[PDB]
């Protein structure tokens, strides 16, 4: 309720400046932590060839293809040799890791006098992931607004992610199909999760309206620990199941775009080996039309379910809020769910 | 190729990172070339207000609403005075543009109350027109376009393509036109404005990714023309009776090139037309080899100076090649001075 300043063209240039001003500074800090990170592992590329030379070992052929934290990967060549030589010059190569576990891949390939051993080392991942979805469209007809996506990023972290948007047909795919493709892109980077959202958050920022873009709900499993990090950015609720118990996990900030100060949240659970780890869209755990309390609705829907499967919990959870109507299908629909077990080698 | 690049997950998700170091680093270049005007912007308003203070009215309460070459809008407050020449060397120090007057004379009385505003002026009036037209000749088009005005100094047309389809395409064309509408609209080099969308738009690392664009800005103060065409897609210019044809020869938009895009200037004068169109038009007629020559034969015979009618009158004559049939998306945006 001010004056008129009708000659607003101006404010209006100035203003859309500082949304690429802003964008522009979160993808600076992008560009300054990935270079932080060609840095700490070119400083313990140094660290590495130093140690080797310390230590009584022989420096007859080595290559070094690639050094992340998820996915370690060297290779040497040394004198054939005797003992367990070949595992016990692998402790210090643990220690100059300093975080990670390695183990030895030894091929020795010189039935003859001369020593021609060569030997590659890689990185150890724990617990096996298993996956599965269950996918439903409004209509029931060819493509959905809810989009989702699962890869695993080498050893580290698997993801899943789920996104949603508008209700139409055509209008909430090509929308929603873009966002997980972009995050599909920038998650492979390898960089941290609580910037990765920022900088999609910062690039998705269109037209300053309000729930502008693509709502979505990512959970990364990181298999040194069996840690989870819960990152909702769709406001879209997620559970958790462990034998007979459903503990949910929630967050307060708005849809994608720039709707929200002060960025994203992030939420950490913990858990163990059987545990299953199912997300869903609005259109599963606000689906039925006749239910009140949606939440303890879902938590007795898995106590319900007897299997370990991933994919048969994610639709045995699909067809019984189906089931809750006439095989009507009010809101497009999709559930993913991950289960966690160890690797026993 | 090479071994078998057995984890080449490694080796693929560092030349995903580089892709997305490149686009910030036009990015940070980006906020530079602002910033270098936002600097020249406060550079010339400490300029101004030293030569304000050096007369007989004294700054007195002067203001500066905006300082941009394109919107230049400030008012002062002088005494009554009697017999605007202190506009000719405020137009000097600015080096660019030309400065009118507008000062109304508030309170007929001996008394010091005089309001005065100073605006910019902008030469060689635009008019429009465009004709859109759908691939099954339905309610959603592949092709999308745009032509909005920025302040006072230039008027922009832009066309994209991209697939074929109706559905899978008008989401791709309708979002770049969009995204060009905001990164143009913050006022900043045309060159440096075409890297920032196509460095955004690079996903996939497919080939002929994105959107298709062909971005044509007139400038109104000395008639000058800046193609930039991201899809070699041909646009004409009729002059009374030539038709002259640019193109460029660079690819689409994604990360399909190197180098970046090449610029091209045109020089125009009162009268000039300034037509465009996507492929579906270009290659509208199908039963046509020369596709250059058959289009501007059908100019010639547009006798017309109505930038509306221009774009219907071209376009369905296009139909008339074929059985009123509609192959592809058609779009066409016709601009007169």
């Amino acid at each position: 309720a001010h004056l008129t300043l009708k000659k607003k063209v101006q404010d209006s240039r100035r203003l859309v400046a500082e949304q690429l001003l802003g964008v522009s500074e979160v993808m600076a800090d992008f560009s300054r932590e990935i270079k932080r990170e060609r840095e700490q592992h070119f400083l313990q590329e140094e660290q590495i060839i130093e140690a080797l030379q310390h230590f009584g070992i022989e420096i007859q052929h080595v290559e070094i293809y690639s050094l992340e934290q998820g996915n370690i990967d060297i290779e040497m060549t040394i004198p054939f040799s005797g003992h367990g030589e070949s595992e016990k010059i692998i402790a210090p190569m643990l220690s100059d890791i300093l975080e990670e576990q390695i183990l030895v891949k030894a091929e020795q390939h010189s039935p003859h006098p001369n020593g021609y051993s060569h030997v590659a080392f890689g990185s150890t991942k724990s617990y096996r992931v298993s996956t599965g979805a269950a996918h439903a469209a409004k209509g029931g007809g060819l493509v959905s607004g809810d989009s989702y996506s699962m890869m695993e990023l080498g050893a580290r972290k698997y993801a899943a992610a789920i996104s949603d948007g508008m209700g139409n047909g055509a209008r909430a795919h090509f929308e929603s199909n873009e966002t997980i493709k972009l995050l599909e892109k920038i998650l492979e980077s390898g960089i941290d999760e609580k910037i990765a959202i920022k900088t999609i958050n910062s690039i998705l920022s269109l037209r300053t309206t309000d729930e502008i873009y693509s709502t979505l709900d990512l959970s990364i499993i990181d298999l040194q620990d069996a840690s989870c990090k819960f990152l909702k950015v769709g406001s879209t609720p997620s559970f958790i199941k462990r034998g007979d118990q459903v503990m949910k996990v929630q967050a307060s900030n708005l849809p994608i775009g720039i709707i929200n100060e002060f960025d994203v949240e992030v939420v950490s659970e913990q858990l163990k080996a059987g545990d299953l780890l199912i997300m869903m869209s609005d259109g599963i755990f606000e689906g039925p039309k006749h239910v009140e309390n949606h939440d303890l609705w879902m938590k007795r829907k898995m106590k319900g379910l007897k299997t370990n499967d991933p994919q048969e919990i994610a639709d045995l959870l699909m067809e019984e809020v189906i089931r809750t109507r006439s095989g009507q299908i009010e809101d497009d629909m999709t559930v993913v769910v991950v289960r966690i077990d160890h690797n026993t080698p």
